């Protein structure tokens, strides 16, 4: 027992970090198969940051203009693409160490654990939420742009996220492995509204299933209340409104614990309107929306 | 910028985790050049672990009585010993994957990545300190046993953590790679007392510190306090006295912020005597002692 933010071993992603370089620029590609996947604003300048125009930008290199090392092993490119937000450098070498793969475009309030990396090297995983809102709450310094976010089923890393930019509110925005920013968000230093950010009810509601199955029980109550009832409350705390695609999903941890999801919904709509009165749930003194029903399920199955 | 509870990458370790069985028990090994280290209690019985004879129960195995898998690899074992509460299995194979590693036993307040596993299969990572009290707050489920905790230093895997229990009080003990025990805790299914867990200050200043590199500067107040007042407060609230090493320690910290150490306790105590008042700090409502003053200047020059 116990429960804490796990993120996925990060060794079969590790094995496929290099750095790709393009004149000044130094960032991490993602190296799968023959193809290197990065940022394709590596082949920008701080100046063109302001408002580039990356098909003109990118006219301007060849080939040999893109320096790709995995460890010191450099890497020759003999192909380039710009697919959306994504540059796609073909390499003669096929990546040993590529893992069994794919790419997904995840859905708002999925979770997926981050290989923070600086100039192709690994420095640390953590787990994040796609936020309702389309950004992540993450932890990137300069040089971090490339690191990308991932799960992993048995053999199957699916990768999920790559890392653009840190908006000037310091949150953070990117893509999936098409190129396809998550949100509204560009590649370009300008301002840009990340908009609300809600709770993510449908986890909350998961970490409370936690927190009864590891004994801390005291936030259950007498009540019980309904959809429409509880989704009065979930507006006016700026939380998702709770769907019965919600309430099927949590079914297993309701038929684990025998706690109707509504009277856990209740116990929710209870936290919501008096606060923890100076408790903790889990070892934590807020409500906690960056653990999925699977997430959950995992940790507490193995 | 951006501030989270950051694993290791786990990659070198993944490699290095192996199956151990003997008779009916299954649990994790470690498995660095031809040794592979277990928990002694794989050759107990769940019968056994009430009350073991761990030299008597070893003389009835051979050998041929521990089964080792690295996945489908099975090694052969060629020799067998008791160094404290771990076994060393000699083995015919050297682990091609074996990463530069040493042995290390850490002081309590220090910080270590855990890989959690299961029938020698990586399912998690996660950050974990070590409590002053010598348990850890982990997640660990049945078959954990042999799991893992550890540091990187560029190509230098430290081990400082082997899993061997959870208390009834649901928190984890377990030993260094000698198979020496943090704290008081025995090998033995009996009630064992932890003692008094207080919080590790040295981290919580770091992690203030953290805070306020971030942008989070609200609780930084008018006052200064001295080592002999602060450490009033500290007794008061259960808080690790805080020493000149200590001071000495956060000093790069306090030369980044410009806010001197005994400033950064003054704001502290404040916040000990009244609380957060329902804000929060990098996204707690609580503070913070799980970071070292080496995790904070990690994840801010990367």
């Amino acid at each position: 027992s116990g429960f804490r933010k796990m993120a996925f071993p990060s060794g079969k992603v590790e094995g496929c970090m290099v750095q790709v370089t393009c004149g000044t620029t130094t960032l991490n590609g993602l190296w799968l198969d023959d193809v290197v996947y990065c940022p394709r604003h590596v082949i920008c300048t701080s100046e063109d940051m302001l408002n580039p125009n990356y098909e003109d930008l990118l006219i301007r290199k060849s080939n040999h203009n893109f320096l790709v090392q995995a460890g010191n092993v450099q890497l020759r490119v003999i192909g380039h693409s710009m697919q959306n937000c994504v540059l796609k450098l073909k390499v003669d070498t096929a990546n040993p160490k590529t893992p069994k793969y794919k790419f997904v475009r995840i859905q708002p309030g999925q979770t997926f654990s981050v290989l923070a990396c600086y100039n192709g090297s690994p420095s640390g995983v953590y787990q994040c939420a796609m936020r309702p809102n389309f950004t992540i709450k993450g932890s990137f310094l300069n040089g971090a742009c490339g690191s990308v976010g991932f799960n992993i089923d048995y053999d199957c890393v699916s990768f999920c996220y790559m890392h653009h930019m840190e908006l000037p509110t310091g949150v953070h925005a990117g893509t999936d492995l098409e190129g396809n920013f998550y949100g509204p968000f560009v590649d370009r230093q300008t301002a840009q509204a990340a908009g609300t950010d809600t709770t993510i009810t449908v986890n909350v509601l998961a970490w409370l299933y936690a927190a009864v199955i590891n004994g801390d029980r005291w936030f259950l109550n007498r009540f019980t209340t309904t959809l429409n009832d509880f989704n009065l409350v979930a507006m006016k705390y700026n939380y998702e409104p709770l769907t019965q695609d919600h309430v099927d999903i949590l079914g297993p941890l309701s038929a684990q614990t025998g706690i109707a999801v509504l009277d856990m919904c209740a116990s929710l709509k209870e936290l919501l309107q008096n606060g923890m009165n100076g408790r903790t749930i889990l070892g934590s003194a807020l409500l906690e929306d960056e653990f999925t029903p699977f997430d959950v399920v995992r940790q507490c199955s193995g």
